[PDB]
């Protein structure tokens, strides 16, 4: 048992309204918007494989040649409530905007940096206008903010001198205020997600990670803030020395997801995963023929598998430098919103449900005790083997779409077939199930 001045602070799950949103909200969109978008994964003829986001670090390009993209920063085809009716129609109740990446580029205004929208062709308050947009269709808006900043030169990767600690406390102040103007600026923010925070500065600066945390607080009543952000007073991140979650909900489910047998801790607290559509491609790269494009049916599987387990899925999009989405996401947003029209009682403001898992594939429990069995794989045995818990009992199984009864046979103790619906829906499908418990 260790004490701790800057590890959690949170007992276990926030139960306040303004959490409460954010978990049963539980499909979110990631749109990743910045200079990297113009070249799009290409410098001086050279296509990089790696992340289009990160062009500046693959190609070895100087802080004020790449901020020099700021002079083609034309998005002409840009209109808020497009991209706004476009998250509607997805099923999207959220959306996560990067505010600010690493290569520094503000999508708003900032008055402490020449680095903004402000000083492009475009001139215009991109963030500003999104929020307005996204909130007219009764959709959150959460911001992404990155630490670390490569067009900051007060910036430090770690601390092995005292001019690095006065530089690097000059540039945490210019942090705070980067953060303070957005809480104000934009006071219906509902989250904040913190990135590039890994460097050893970050790590030996616990305390400013715990401030950043209770100063946006303070501003925005009920906000939320990610795991992402903290260290400790010893510089552990995510969970401190003693084991405990810091920060509003876990965050470090990046193009992956925990395991549906062996990882069920994650059920205990609020955690939120985010994924990209090809294998690592956040900002918009040009060429998608590189590497493997997932399919929507694999997309929908991982937003299932999240909300089974207790968690958020957030889907990513890179814009394209014009300010329209290329026509992969067009018809990935359209798939999506489509299935989850149909099955989303199945998604939104639901849980964890306790069941074993099942081949078949998700179990998910909704607000009035509904358990919901979410069939990705077909078994040709066409039986859909249900164990439940101790005490538990099922008395009905229901097809969602048509309301048509499912035939339910005991097996064993504890366990039941339940049949597959006479016609193959052939879609992943749902089939909700009355339980009772005996004297949820």
């Amino acid at each position: 048992e260790i004490p701790l001045k800057y590890g959690a602070t949170n007992e276990g799950k926030r139960q306040d309204p303004a959490m409460q949103k954010f978990r049963d909200n539980r499909l979110g969109a990631f749109i990743h918007w910045g200079l990297y978008a113009i070249p799009g994964g290409e410098w001086n003829g050279k296509v990089y494989g790696g992340a289009a986001e990160w062009l500046k670090s693959w190609a070895k390009v100087p802080a004020d040649e790449w901020l020099k993209l700021m002079d083609q920063w034309n998005p002409t085809k840009f209109d808020a409530k497009k991209w706004a009716k476009m998250a509607k129609e997805m099923g999207t109740k959220y959306v996560k905007i990067t505010t600010k990446h690493h290569e520094g580029f503000c999508l708003w205004p900032s008055k402490y940096t020449k680095y903004t929208v402000a000083n492009t062709p475009y001139k215009r308050d991109i963030l500003g206008e999104l929020v307005k947009a996204y909130n007219d269709e009764g959709i959150d808006v959460h911001f992404y903010f990155s630490v670390m900043d490569w067009s900051n030169p007060d910036y430090r990767y770690d601390i092995k001198s005292k001019e690095d600690s006065i530089a690097f406390s000059r540039f945490l102040e210019f942090t705070d205020n980067q953060l303070k103007e957005l809480a104000t600026r934009y006071p219906t923010v509902k989250d904040f997600w913190f990135d590039g925070t890994w460097d050893a500065s970050v790590k030996k600066n616990g305390w400013w990670t715990a401030h950043a945390e209770q100063m946006l607080k303070e501003l925005v009543p009920g906000v939320a803030i990610n795991s992402r952000l903290r260290a400790d007073d010893k510089g552990k991140r995510h969970f401190d020395s003693n084991g405990r979650l810091m920060g509003d909900y876990e965050s470090g489910y990046e193009r992956r997801l925990p395991d549906p047998v062996k990882d069920l801790k994650v059920t205990q607290w609020d955690w939120e995963a985010c994924m990209t559509i090809p294998e690592n491609q956040w900002g918009y790269h040009k060429d998608w023929s590189l590497s493997y494009v997932k399919t929507p049916i694999e997309v929908i599987d991982r937003i299932v598998h999240a909300v089974s387990m207790g968690g958020n899925m957030v889907v990513n999009f890179g814009p394209q430098a014009d300010g329209d989405f290329r026509p992969e996401e067009k018809a990935m947003a359209t798939a999506i919103g489509k299935w989850m029209n149909r099955y989303g009682k199945a998604v939104y403001a639901c849980d964890y449900a306790g069941f074993e898992k099942q081949d078949w594939g998700y179990y998910t429990r909704g607000k009035n005790d509904e358990v919901y069995m979410v069939v990705f794989n077909q078994p040709y045995s066409e039986r859909l083997i249900v164990k439940t818990p101790k005490g538990i009992t099922v008395e009905k199984a229901t097809l969602l779409t048509t309301g048509e009864d499912i035939t339910v046979v005991e097996t064993t103790r504890n366990e039941y077939n339940v049949s597959v619906p006479k016609k193959n829906p052939g879609e992943p499908y749902v089939i909700q199930l009355k339980v009772r418990a005996a004297k949820y």
